[PDB]
Protein backbone atom coordinates (compact mmCIF):
# COMPACT_ATOMS: atom_id res chain seq x y z
CA UNK A 1 0.00 0.00 0.00
CA UNK A 2 1.19 3.36 -0.88
CA UNK A 3 1.10 5.87 2.11
CA UNK A 4 -0.97 9.17 1.31
CA UNK A 5 -0.37 12.17 4.11
CA UNK A 6 -3.54 13.62 4.82
CA UNK A 7 -5.07 13.64 1.16
CA UNK A 8 -6.89 11.49 -1.07
CA UNK A 9 -5.34 9.08 -3.84
CA UNK A 10 -7.18 7.57 -6.62
CA UNK A 11 -7.62 4.11 -4.67
CA UNK A 12 -8.02 5.37 -1.09
CA UNK A 13 -8.56 3.28 2.52
CA UNK A 14 -9.58 5.92 4.53
CA UNK A 15 -9.82 5.38 8.56
CA UNK A 16 -11.94 8.57 9.03
CA UNK A 17 -14.59 5.79 7.10
CA UNK A 18 -13.19 3.07 7.26
CA UNK A 19 -13.31 0.84 10.33
CA UNK A 20 -12.08 -2.48 8.90
CA UNK A 21 -10.51 -3.92 5.40
CA UNK A 22 -12.28 -7.16 4.23
CA UNK A 23 -9.34 -9.03 2.16
CA UNK A 24 -10.26 -12.22 -0.70
CA UNK A 25 -8.32 -15.17 0.91
CA UNK A 26 -6.63 -15.79 -2.50
CA UNK A 27 -5.37 -12.44 -2.64
CA UNK A 28 -1.89 -12.32 -1.07
CA UNK A 29 -2.27 -8.88 1.18
CA UNK A 30 1.29 -8.20 2.38
CA UNK A 31 1.90 -8.34 5.98
CA UNK A 32 3.35 -4.61 5.13
CA UNK A 33 -0.71 -3.56 4.15
CA UNK A 34 -2.04 -4.84 7.41
CA UNK A 35 0.38 -3.44 9.56
CA UNK A 36 -0.25 -0.23 7.33
CA UNK A 37 -3.52 -0.78 8.56
CA UNK A 38 -2.90 -1.88 11.83
CA UNK A 39 -1.19 1.80 12.86
CA UNK A 40 -4.32 3.80 11.69
CA UNK A 41 -6.51 1.73 13.74
CA UNK A 42 -8.12 -0.17 10.99
CA UNK A 43 -9.06 -3.70 11.15
CA UNK A 44 -8.61 -6.60 9.09
CA UNK A 45 -10.16 -10.27 8.47
CA UNK A 46 -10.54 -12.01 5.24
CA UNK A 47 -13.46 -13.61 3.33
CA UNK A 48 -13.95 -15.69 0.33
CA UNK A 49 -13.09 -19.46 -0.89
CA UNK A 50 -15.18 -21.68 1.03
CA UNK A 51 -14.78 -19.42 4.21
CA UNK A 52 -16.87 -16.50 5.57
CA UNK A 53 -19.34 -14.09 2.91
CA UNK A 54 -17.96 -10.51 3.13
CA UNK A 55 -21.21 -9.71 5.61
CA UNK A 56 -20.17 -12.53 7.61
CA UNK A 57 -16.44 -11.84 8.12
CA UNK A 58 -17.53 -7.64 8.85
CA UNK A 59 -19.98 -9.29 11.71
CA UNK A 60 -16.50 -10.64 13.64
CA UNK A 61 -14.89 -7.42 13.20
CA UNK A 62 -18.17 -5.56 14.79
CA UNK A 63 -18.19 -3.38 11.78
CA UNK A 64 -21.05 -2.25 9.82
CA UNK A 65 -21.03 -2.64 6.14
CA UNK A 66 -21.49 0.85 5.46
CA UNK A 67 -17.85 1.42 7.23
CA UNK A 68 -16.26 -1.25 5.88
CA UNK A 69 -14.19 -1.51 2.76
CA UNK A 70 -13.78 -5.48 0.45
CA UNK A 71 -11.05 -6.14 -1.57
CA UNK A 72 -11.91 -8.89 -4.04
CA UNK A 73 -10.35 -10.54 -6.96
CA UNK A 74 -13.77 -12.55 -7.42
CA UNK A 75 -17.09 -11.84 -8.72
CA UNK A 76 -18.87 -13.35 -6.41
CA UNK A 77 -17.37 -11.68 -3.60
CA UNK A 78 -17.86 -8.06 -5.61
CA UNK A 79 -21.52 -8.77 -5.98
CA UNK A 80 -22.01 -10.05 -2.24
CA UNK A 81 -20.23 -7.08 -1.36
CA UNK A 82 -22.62 -4.87 -3.25
CA UNK A 83 -26.25 -6.33 -2.29
CA UNK A 84 -24.66 -5.80 1.35
CA UNK A 85 -24.26 -2.21 0.77
CA UNK A 86 -20.44 -2.25 1.94
CA UNK A 87 -19.13 1.32 1.96
CA UNK A 88 -16.12 0.15 -0.52
CA UNK A 89 -15.33 -2.06 -2.67
CA UNK A 90 -12.27 -2.78 -4.56
CA UNK A 91 -12.20 -5.71 -7.21
CA UNK A 92 -8.98 -6.58 -7.71
CA UNK A 93 -7.94 -7.53 -11.43
CA UNK A 94 -5.73 -10.64 -11.87
CA UNK A 95 -7.58 -12.53 -14.86
CA UNK A 96 -9.00 -9.28 -16.73
CA UNK A 97 -12.45 -9.20 -15.86
CA UNK A 98 -11.97 -5.52 -14.82
CA UNK A 99 -15.14 -5.08 -17.32
CA UNK A 100 -17.02 -8.08 -15.22
CA UNK A 101 -15.53 -6.99 -12.08
CA UNK A 102 -17.01 -3.53 -12.25
CA UNK A 103 -20.24 -5.04 -13.54
CA UNK A 104 -20.64 -6.70 -10.29
CA UNK A 105 -20.64 -3.65 -8.63
CA UNK A 106 -16.82 -2.58 -8.17
CA UNK A 107 -16.21 0.70 -6.85
CA UNK A 108 -13.35 0.37 -8.59
CA UNK A 109 -10.95 -1.73 -10.23
CA UNK A 110 -7.03 -2.33 -9.38
CA UNK A 111 -4.64 -4.53 -11.10
CA UNK A 112 -2.33 -5.17 -8.04
CA UNK A 113 -2.72 -3.59 -4.13
CA UNK A 114 -0.02 -1.19 -4.21
CA UNK A 115 -2.47 0.73 -6.33
CA UNK A 116 -4.10 1.07 -3.00
CA UNK A 117 -3.18 3.92 -0.22
CA UNK A 118 -4.40 4.33 2.95
CA UNK A 119 -4.71 7.89 4.20
CA UNK A 120 -2.34 8.74 7.11
CA UNK A 121 -1.92 11.87 9.38
CA UNK A 122 -5.80 12.17 11.14
CA UNK A 123 -5.67 11.58 14.77
CA UNK A 124 -8.99 10.11 16.83
CA UNK A 125 -11.45 12.80 17.92
CA UNK A 126 -10.51 11.41 21.96
CA UNK A 127 -6.62 13.01 21.27
CA UNK A 128 -7.90 16.38 20.02
CA UNK A 129 -6.94 19.64 22.20
CA UNK A 130 -10.27 21.62 23.44
CA UNK A 131 -11.28 24.80 21.28
CA UNK A 132 -12.29 26.49 23.88
CA UNK A 133 -9.06 26.01 25.95
CA UNK A 134 -7.04 26.76 23.06
CA UNK A 135 -9.54 30.11 22.23
CA UNK A 136 -8.41 31.07 25.34
CA UNK A 137 -4.78 30.81 25.30
CA UNK A 138 -2.50 33.64 25.40
CA UNK A 139 -2.17 33.99 21.61
CA UNK A 140 -6.19 33.31 20.95
CA UNK A 141 -7.36 31.11 18.28
CA UNK A 142 -6.64 32.65 15.04
CA UNK A 143 -4.02 35.09 14.70
CA UNK A 144 -5.51 36.48 10.94
CA UNK A 145 -8.80 37.87 10.41
CA UNK A 146 -11.43 34.82 10.15
CA UNK A 147 -15.18 33.55 8.46
CA UNK A 148 -16.43 31.10 10.51
CA UNK A 149 -18.51 28.41 9.43
CA UNK A 150 -21.03 25.96 10.68
CA UNK A 151 -22.67 23.09 10.11
CA UNK A 152 -26.13 22.75 11.31
CA UNK A 153 -27.63 19.51 12.31
CA UNK A 154 -25.30 17.57 15.00
CA UNK A 155 -23.30 21.26 15.32
CA UNK A 156 -25.47 24.38 15.76
CA UNK A 157 -28.23 22.19 16.67
CA UNK A 158 -28.39 19.19 19.04
CA UNK A 159 -29.02 15.47 17.09
CA UNK A 160 -33.17 14.48 17.49
CA UNK A 161 -34.66 11.95 15.59
CA UNK A 162 -37.51 13.88 14.43
CA UNK A 163 -35.95 16.22 11.52
CA UNK A 164 -38.40 19.09 12.07
CA UNK A 165 -37.48 19.08 16.22
CA UNK A 166 -33.94 20.39 15.34
CA UNK A 167 -33.64 23.52 16.88
CA UNK A 168 -30.70 26.12 18.00
CA UNK A 169 -29.11 24.75 20.64
CA UNK A 170 -29.67 27.27 24.25
CA UNK A 171 -27.70 30.36 23.40
CA UNK A 172 -26.34 30.00 19.64
CA UNK A 173 -29.19 32.28 18.39
CA UNK A 174 -27.56 35.47 20.59
CA UNK A 175 -24.04 33.91 19.74
CA UNK A 176 -24.64 33.80 16.67
CA UNK A 177 -25.72 37.59 16.45
CA UNK A 178 -22.87 38.83 18.29
CA UNK A 179 -20.60 36.78 16.14
CA UNK A 180 -22.34 38.02 12.62
CA UNK A 181 -21.48 41.43 13.77
CA UNK A 182 -17.91 40.74 14.24
CA UNK A 183 -17.02 38.79 10.87
CA UNK A 184 -18.65 36.51 7.90
CA UNK A 185 -20.55 33.84 9.57
CA UNK A 186 -22.02 30.45 6.88
CA UNK A 187 -24.56 27.70 7.85
CA UNK A 188 -24.22 25.12 6.05
CA UNK A 189 -26.89 22.04 5.64
CA UNK A 190 -28.52 18.93 3.58
CA UNK A 191 -31.69 20.79 4.34
CA UNK A 192 -33.31 22.75 1.85
CA UNK A 193 -32.10 26.26 1.65
CA UNK A 194 -35.53 27.76 3.38
CA UNK A 195 -35.68 25.46 6.17
CA UNK A 196 -31.89 26.15 7.11
CA UNK A 197 -32.91 29.22 6.83
CA UNK A 198 -36.00 29.72 8.74
CA UNK A 199 -34.37 27.23 12.00
CA UNK A 200 -31.39 29.29 11.86
CA UNK A 201 -33.47 32.72 11.62
CA UNK A 202 -30.41 34.84 11.31
CA UNK A 203 -29.66 37.22 8.48
CA UNK A 204 -27.49 38.82 7.19
CA UNK A 205 -25.44 35.94 6.62
CA UNK A 206 -24.63 32.96 4.24
CA UNK A 207 -27.28 29.73 4.13
CA UNK A 208 -25.76 27.34 2.08
CA UNK A 209 -28.50 24.38 1.78
CA UNK A 210 -29.14 21.01 -0.14
CA UNK A 211 -25.55 19.97 -0.16
CA UNK A 212 -24.22 23.67 -1.06
CA UNK A 213 -26.31 23.17 -4.62
CA UNK A 214 -27.97 26.28 -3.03
CA UNK A 215 -27.32 29.25 -1.28
CA UNK A 216 -28.18 32.94 0.06
CA UNK A 217 -25.72 35.37 0.76
CA UNK A 218 -26.57 38.31 3.45
CA UNK A 219 -27.86 40.77 0.50
CA UNK A 220 -30.22 37.69 -0.57
CA UNK A 221 -28.46 36.98 -3.23
CA UNK A 222 -29.54 33.46 -4.35
CA UNK A 223 -26.78 31.25 -5.93
CA UNK A 224 -27.09 27.65 -6.89
CA UNK A 225 -24.96 24.96 -8.65
CA UNK A 226 -25.98 25.28 -12.37
CA UNK A 227 -25.35 21.80 -13.66
CA UNK A 228 -27.01 20.51 -10.30
CA UNK A 229 -30.27 22.66 -11.12
CA UNK A 230 -30.62 20.86 -14.18
CA UNK A 231 -31.44 17.74 -12.57
CA UNK A 232 -34.21 19.50 -10.41
CA UNK A 233 -36.83 18.38 -12.82
CA UNK A 234 -35.48 15.11 -13.13
CA UNK A 235 -36.07 14.51 -9.40
CA UNK A 236 -39.53 15.61 -9.23
CA UNK A 237 -40.05 12.86 -12.25
CA UNK A 238 -37.85 10.69 -10.45
CA UNK A 239 -40.47 11.15 -6.91
CA UNK A 240 -43.84 10.75 -8.78
CA UNK A 241 -42.66 7.61 -10.37
CA UNK A 242 -41.72 6.30 -6.97
CA UNK A 243 -44.39 7.32 -5.42
CA UNK A 244 -46.85 4.93 -7.60
CA UNK A 245 -44.78 1.95 -7.67
CA UNK A 246 -43.72 2.07 -3.75
CA UNK A 247 -47.12 3.41 -2.74
CA UNK A 248 -48.75 0.41 -2.53
CA UNK A 249 -46.54 -0.73 0.02
CA UNK A 250 -47.38 0.71 3.71
CA UNK A 251 -44.27 2.32 5.98
CA UNK A 252 -42.19 2.83 3.03
CA UNK A 253 -42.17 7.01 2.28
CA UNK A 254 -41.52 9.03 -0.86
CA UNK A 255 -39.88 12.38 0.56
CA UNK A 256 -39.12 15.15 -2.09
CA UNK A 257 -36.82 18.30 -1.61
CA UNK A 258 -35.58 20.45 -4.30
CA UNK A 259 -32.15 17.99 -4.85
CA UNK A 260 -33.23 15.12 -4.55
CA UNK A 261 -35.60 12.33 -3.54
CA UNK A 262 -35.06 10.12 -0.21
CA UNK A 263 -37.00 6.90 0.33
CA UNK A 264 -37.63 6.23 3.81
CA UNK A 265 -38.28 2.25 4.92
CA UNK A 266 -38.00 2.51 8.57
CA UNK A 267 -41.37 1.06 8.72
CA UNK A 268 -40.99 -1.21 5.57
CA UNK A 269 -41.26 -5.11 5.87
CA UNK A 270 -38.81 -7.21 5.35
CA UNK A 271 -38.91 -7.97 1.39
CA UNK A 272 -39.48 -4.85 0.46
CA UNK A 273 -36.19 -3.58 1.50
CA UNK A 274 -35.21 -5.13 -1.71
CA UNK A 275 -37.84 -3.93 -3.67
CA UNK A 276 -37.67 -0.51 -2.42
CA UNK A 277 -34.45 -0.65 -3.27
CA UNK A 278 -34.82 -1.88 -6.57
CA UNK A 279 -37.53 0.93 -7.40
CA UNK A 280 -34.56 3.44 -6.94
CA UNK A 281 -32.04 1.95 -8.95
CA UNK A 282 -34.73 1.79 -11.67
CA UNK A 283 -35.05 5.58 -10.77
CA UNK A 284 -31.71 5.50 -11.10
CA UNK A 285 -30.92 3.97 -14.20
CA UNK A 286 -33.47 5.52 -16.16
CA UNK A 287 -32.65 9.05 -15.18
CA UNK A 288 -28.86 9.12 -14.86
CA UNK A 289 -29.16 10.49 -11.13
CA UNK A 290 -26.88 9.36 -8.01
CA UNK A 291 -28.17 7.22 -4.83
CA UNK A 292 -26.55 7.38 -1.72
CA UNK A 293 -27.87 5.66 1.05
CA UNK A 294 -28.71 6.47 4.68
CA UNK A 295 -29.13 3.81 7.57
CA UNK A 296 -33.01 2.94 6.20
CA UNK A 297 -32.90 5.53 3.72
CA UNK A 298 -32.29 5.57 -0.10
CA UNK A 299 -31.45 8.99 -1.79
CA UNK A 300 -31.29 9.96 -5.08
CA UNK A 301 -29.16 13.28 -5.36
CA UNK A 302 -27.96 15.28 -8.42
CA UNK A 303 -25.35 13.69 -10.49
CA UNK A 304 -23.11 16.47 -9.57
CA UNK A 305 -19.47 15.91 -8.33
CA UNK A 306 -19.40 18.20 -5.20
CA UNK A 307 -18.61 18.63 -0.97
CA UNK A 308 -18.85 20.66 2.42
CA UNK A 309 -14.92 21.33 0.96
CA UNK A 310 -16.42 23.16 -2.19
CA UNK A 311 -18.95 25.49 -0.05
CA UNK A 312 -16.45 26.64 2.10
CA UNK A 313 -13.94 27.46 -0.82
CA UNK A 314 -16.25 29.25 -2.78
CA UNK A 315 -18.08 30.94 0.31
CA UNK A 316 -14.32 32.29 0.80
CA UNK A 317 -13.94 33.25 -2.64
CA UNK A 318 -17.07 35.67 -2.43
CA UNK A 319 -15.97 37.17 1.07
CA UNK A 320 -14.44 40.76 1.26
CA UNK A 321 -10.37 41.49 2.78
CA UNK A 322 -6.99 36.27 3.18
CA UNK A 323 -9.77 35.19 4.94
CA UNK A 324 -9.29 32.63 7.21
CA UNK A 325 -11.88 29.87 7.97
CA UNK A 326 -12.64 28.25 11.09
CA UNK A 327 -15.04 25.18 10.48
CA UNK A 328 -17.34 23.51 13.21
CA UNK A 329 -18.66 20.18 12.24
CA UNK A 330 -20.28 16.84 13.82
CA UNK A 331 -19.80 13.93 11.21
CA UNK A 332 -18.35 12.75 8.20
CA UNK A 333 -19.38 15.16 5.43
CA UNK A 334 -17.72 17.53 7.47
CA UNK A 335 -14.31 15.59 7.04
CA UNK A 336 -14.67 17.20 3.21
CA UNK A 337 -13.93 21.10 4.89
CA UNK A 338 -11.76 20.21 7.99
CA UNK A 339 -9.07 19.35 4.38
CA UNK A 340 -9.03 22.61 3.24
CA UNK A 341 -9.13 25.05 5.56
CA UNK A 342 -5.50 26.11 4.54
CA UNK A 343 -2.26 26.21 6.96
CA UNK A 344 -4.29 28.91 9.75
CA UNK A 345 -7.62 27.68 9.20
CA UNK A 346 -9.07 25.62 12.29
CA UNK A 347 -10.86 22.86 11.79
CA UNK A 348 -12.95 21.91 15.02
CA UNK A 349 -15.05 18.73 15.37
CA UNK A 350 -18.39 18.76 17.86
CA UNK A 351 -18.15 15.71 19.59
CA UNK A 352 -21.69 13.35 20.67
CA UNK A 353 -21.13 10.35 22.87
CA UNK A 354 -22.16 7.87 20.43
CA UNK A 355 -19.85 8.61 18.01
CA UNK A 356 -17.29 6.25 18.43
CA UNK A 357 -13.82 8.00 18.31
CA UNK A 358 -13.40 8.43 14.86
CA UNK A 359 -10.27 8.93 12.99
CA UNK A 360 -10.70 13.23 11.71
CA UNK A 361 -8.96 16.00 10.21
CA UNK A 362 -9.93 18.50 12.67
CA UNK A 363 -7.41 20.01 15.17
CA UNK A 364 -9.81 20.45 17.86
CA UNK A 365 -12.96 19.20 19.87
CA UNK A 366 -15.60 20.85 21.66
CA UNK A 367 -17.11 18.17 24.04
CA UNK A 368 -20.83 18.65 22.78
CA UNK A 369 -23.27 20.81 20.85
CA UNK A 370 -23.06 22.98 24.20
CA UNK A 371 -20.37 24.04 23.98
CA UNK A 372 -20.69 25.37 20.34
CA UNK A 373 -22.86 28.16 21.77
CA UNK A 374 -20.35 29.02 24.27
CA UNK A 375 -17.88 29.24 21.93
CA UNK A 376 -19.41 31.24 19.39
CA UNK A 377 -19.67 33.92 22.12
CA UNK A 378 -16.25 33.98 23.21
CA UNK A 379 -14.85 33.92 19.78
CA UNK A 380 -17.47 37.24 19.07
CA UNK A 381 -15.96 38.69 22.35
CA UNK A 382 -12.20 37.78 21.50
CA UNK A 383 -12.63 39.94 18.01
CA UNK A 384 -14.12 42.43 19.49
CA UNK A 385 -11.56 42.26 21.82
CA UNK A 386 -8.50 43.20 18.62
MG1 LIG B 1 -24.57 17.27 11.04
Amino acid sequence: FELVVRKLGPVTIDPRRHDAVLFDTTLDATQEMVRQLQEVGVGTGVFGSGLDVPIVAAGRLAVRPGRCVVVSAHSAGVTAARESGFALIIGVDRTGCRDALRRDGADTVVTDLSEVSVRTGDRRMSQLPDALQALGMADGLVARQPAVFFDFDGTLSDIVEDPDAAWLAPGALEALQKLAARCPIAVLSGRDLADVTQRVGLPGIWYAGSHGFELTAPDGTHHQNDAAAAAIPVLKQAAAELRQQLGPFPGVVVEHKRFGVAVHYRNAARDRVGKVAAAVRTAEQRHALRVTTGREVIELRPDVDWDKGKTLLWVLDHLPHPLVPIYLGDDITDEDAFDVVGPHGVPIVVRHTDDGDRATAALFALDSPARVAEFTDRLARQLREA
